[PDB]
């Protein structure tokens, strides 16, 4: 704002459990605020989602990004988070977002899974998001729980376990059943604002169709194939990234 | 079981919320179990619900009713409550039912709001569930939420306000956005084994034309309209519901 500029951690509740994020506050009285998705397994500190909330910062746009519930700082084990339960968080900070008397548009950035969650919220939100960038968007995640393969540990998507070892965590039955039918498509299509797609062409997480198909899908999106990027848009790729989120929020 | 028959308070944790429910427990070492879901407004012990477990325990299946989330003796405010989270309430409940070794088979019963809770848990779950019972299911929800009239409060459709004043209460706007695009015969219509859907010909309040629809898109459906009947089978017409979910899960 006019008086305080810098960062701010900061505490939400959804349902018994508390998120915890990280806020850029930028200069002036008035200015937009994008909220900043991670992916599954990730954190909101990611060095991707810190230069993105950097380098927005710099360009005076403010953002927020949390922790998801079952990650980072926040509450909730891991085995009970699905991306339905992360849309309800995601509505939790959109709440604190759009009752901020500073904030003027609004925009959702989500990477991987983060972009799932982003997509699906714009679409529950047309009339009040702004604008949404999704890198890397995971809506391969149906795809594959279909299939019974979750970046490499398989099971039987006919009768789902209760739980699925997953490295060294326990991922829930539950997120498989609810990923398989999740309505990604249906429900994100209804924003029909400007979207950015950016998507790393030797990304070996989420496969570059998704971002193929979201550019179908959408009324108004532009897609930036980024030739040589992985799925983080990791080391010499990241600048790509980071700068067509920032180009694109900035008008 | 053997030893111990006859009722008991039960609690069980979602995301950090409390939910109490009523355990109706019968003879025997083995035996079915129903699960029982309130509607919008409602809790576990209306009139209708306990004679419907009552009647299954006389028959010695078990039962157990639970408040969701935001209503009864449950947690969490009502605006709150969507029906994505009371389907994360009811796969809670699963939960505790499918690890109790005394149960057999389950079953899903609910009426008009926890009806399409029934629907969608079963069609998640559909290599679990054995037998479906869904009294005046409010698949209709959907379609007032895309009208923009709940039950005679009126909103617009395409901007849905942050919190709307319901008679005593506050509808959460997220509860109608949630509404407007739940895929609820999509992924309802999964469950192939047995379903019934009883519901009265002078519902005013879910039309029965709901139920129509559940018997067109479910391979194993038997519909039974109740001549006369009201919303929540009342008085004279309590035994038509209470008969037909008894006969219908004791084979
Ligand atoms: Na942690
Ligand atoms: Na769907
Ligand atoms: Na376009
Ligand atoms: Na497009
Ligand atoms: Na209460
Ligand atoms: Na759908
Ligand atoms: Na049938
Ligand atoms: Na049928």
């Amino acid at each position: 704002n006019l008086y305080f500029q810098g960062m701010a951690t900061i505490t939400l509740e959804r349902d018994g459990l508390q998120l915890v994020g990280t806020r850029e506050e930028p200069f002036g009285e008035i200015y937009d605020m994008a909220i900043i998705f991670h992916g599954f397994t990730a954190n909101r500190n990611t060095s991707l989602l810190r230069e993105i909330a950097n380098s927005l910062r710099d360009e005076n746009i403010a953002s927020v990004r949390f922790d998801f519930n079952g990650h980072g700082d926040s509450d909730g084990k891991f085995e009970n988070m699905t991306v339905l339960n992360e849309i309800e968080d995601a509505n939790a900070i959109l709440n604190y977002v759009k009752t901020d008397p500073h904030v003027r548009n609004i925009y959702l950035v989500g990477h991987a899974q983060g972009g799932v969650v982003a997509s699906m919220l714009a679409g529950l939100y047309p009339d009040l998001i702004k604008k949404v960038v999704l890198l890397a968007p995971a809506a391969t995640l149906k795809g594959d729980a279909l299939e019974g393969n979750t970046q490499g540990v398989t099971y039987n998507p006919d009768h789902i376990p209760d739980r699925l070892p997953f490295k060294d965590l326990t991922l829930g039955g539950f997120y498989l059943r609810i990923a398989q039918q999740l309505p990604i498509y249906e429900v994100s299509a209804q924003f029909t604002k400007p979207v950015c797609l950016i998507h790393g062409t030797d990304d070996t997480v989420v496969s570059p169709n998704a971002s193929k198909k979201y550019d179908q899908i959408y009324q108004n999106s532009t897609l930036h194939l980024i030739e040589g990027a992985d799925h983080c848009f990791s080391d010499s790729y990241q600048k790509n990234a980071v700068n067509l989120t920032t180009d694109f929020l900035q008008n």
